[PDB]
């Protein structure tokens, strides 16, 4: 059961006050073919234009919110909404965009999908809340055949072009008019009770309805977002790479190494409360501290209540030393903290739009992530760039323009002059840390962290 079988019924009651007589008893082989879509029993990798919850969620980076609103069928004007926050009005004869033909739809239709997933995804899956015109509507921006190759590189073909009988990827499909192949998903399928409004506002203050196709499209893969990603998660699936995602992690990993070998150098706490990841790893391994791990998986919810974490009766006096707590989401951070948070509003090819102001950071594994709050680091400030470094001053081994910095806490920068070795690793260094905030990371420390107290550490 790898696809979802053309022969697996279909509930058609959302489907019947825009499709009135729709019979009870339909599978998705019946409702593919009222969509005037023909398949010819094809062997040729498209065997159902629908897809299972788990084929969508393996696509999430695919997920185009999608509804249909009669404007007032045959000769009747209708409102194609995106989650992009696009609508469309298409004419037999938040943007709004006035009446016109389909000839002239369609085209927008492939720009729009091409720009917004080509650094996305190799498709695109429509989530709707589906109640008729919006499957009635596909036939005419839609054609489907045998999966197919871009006519200019490798990537499958996305999109049609009738103008030059040829296929194209989200890359190469300026000028095209059809969307080829797509993929979809009906969320009313699941089991649900109510309208689409009242299932997405149980979970959702953030999206509101203010009463056009866009925000009804933007509701539903929010729903299926919470659905998929905040009531049920799942960390084995695995996600291809699509940007920066190894040089982020790397980065990651040497900004926690360097903040945390300093903090415990410029204020020597006797002991660490590691909260978070239960697979986490000592990152300053050679520190004499008292390192003390609790477990605590990421929240894809609500941010966790630091009062649960903490009390409820472990050293128990968390007042000790110092908390790190790296990509561990609380509400509010105590005084003593070196924090890592990830910012849900960057935008970025990995962070996709979330429930409930959360987003969906999908970086080899997907992880929903409670909306960033400021009011969480009151007790902190922000951690500035600093680099530290008590290696040799010794090259062994790219070119070199002396290095001048107050940042770079060395031997050579105390002595006066900054070597090559730790001119070339502070530059490095500021690359990846540019790397990770950039990626949407913020960085918190306890208010007396101070990196003038790193300078006595080279004696
Ligand atoms: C072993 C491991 O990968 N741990 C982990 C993963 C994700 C975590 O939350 C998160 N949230 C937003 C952006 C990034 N990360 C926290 C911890
Ligand atoms: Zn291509
Ligand atoms: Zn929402
Ligand atoms: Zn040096």
């Amino acid at each position: 059961p790898t696809h979802l079988s053309v022969d697996t019924k279909f509930k058609t009651e959302g489907l019947c006050v825009d499709i009135p007589g729709i019979p009870k008893d339909m599978t998705y082989r019946r409702l593919i073919s009222m969509m005037g879509f023909k398949m010819n029993y094809q062997v040729n990798g498209y065997p159902n234009m629908f897809i299972t919850r788990e084929e969508a969620i393996r696509h999430v980076r695919a997920w185009i919110g999608f509804d249909v609103e009669g404007c007032h069928g045959t000769n009747l004007p209708l409102q194609l909404g995106f989650s992009t926050g696009v609508n469309l009005v298409a004419v037999p004869t938040p943007l709004m965009y006035k009446g016109l033909p389909w000839n002239v739809v369609r085209i927008k239709i492939v720009q729009m999908l091409s720009d917004t997933l080509k650094n996305l995804s190799d498709r695109v899956v429509f989530v709707l809340w589906a109640h008729g015109f919006e499957l009635t509507s596909m036939k005419y921006f839609v054609k489907i055949g045998p999966e197919r190759t871009c006519c200019l590189c490798d990537r499958r073909a996305t999109c049609f072009s009738t103008a030059s009988d040829t296929y194209a990827c989200w890359h190469h499909s300026i000028g095209f008019d059809y969307v080829y192949n797509p993929f979809m998903i009906d969320v009313q399928q699941w089991g649900f009770t109510g309208n689409l409004q009242s299932n997405h506002d149980l979970y959702c203050q953030v999206h509101g309805n203010a009463h056009v196709a866009s925000c009804d499209a933007i509701m539903t893969r929010c729903l299926a977002v919470h659905e998929c990603f905040v009531k049920r998660v799942d960390w084995t699936i695995e996600y291809p790479i699509i940007g920066d995602e190894l040089k982020i992690n790397a980065a990651c990993r040497k900004v926690q190494h360097m903040v945390v070998k300093a903090a415990l150098l410029a204020d020597k706490f006797p002991v660490l409360h590691d909260i978070g990841n239960p697979k986490a790893i000592k990152c300053v391994p050679q520190a004499d501290v008292e390192w003390k791990f609790y477990d605590a998986q990421p929240c894809s919810d609500k941010a966790y209540k630091i009062e649960e974490l903490f009390y409820s009766y472990h050293s128990d006096k968390f007042t000790d030393g110092v908390c790190l707590f790296w990509n561990c989401n609380v509400d509010r951070y105590p005084a003593n903290s070196i924090v890592c948070r990830f910012d849900t509003r960057v935008l970025s090819n990995l962070n996709l739009p979330g429930c409930d102001g959360g987003s969906l950071y999908v970086n080899k594994h997907a992880f929903h992530t409670p909306a960033f709050d400021k009011s969480a680091f009151v007790n902190l400030k922000q951690l500035p760039f600093f680099y530290y470094s008590d290696s040799p001053c010794e090259s062994h081994g790219i070119d070199y323009v002396p290095l001048k910095s107050a940042t770079c806490i060395t031997r050579c920068n105390l002595g006066g002059a900054v070597c090559r070795h730790h001119a070339n690793e502070y530059r490095l260094y500021l690359d990846a840390y540019n790397m990770m905030i950039s990626a949407g990371f913020s960085l918190w420390v306890y208010k007396q962290f101070d990196t003038y107290n790193l300078w006595n550490t080279f004696t």
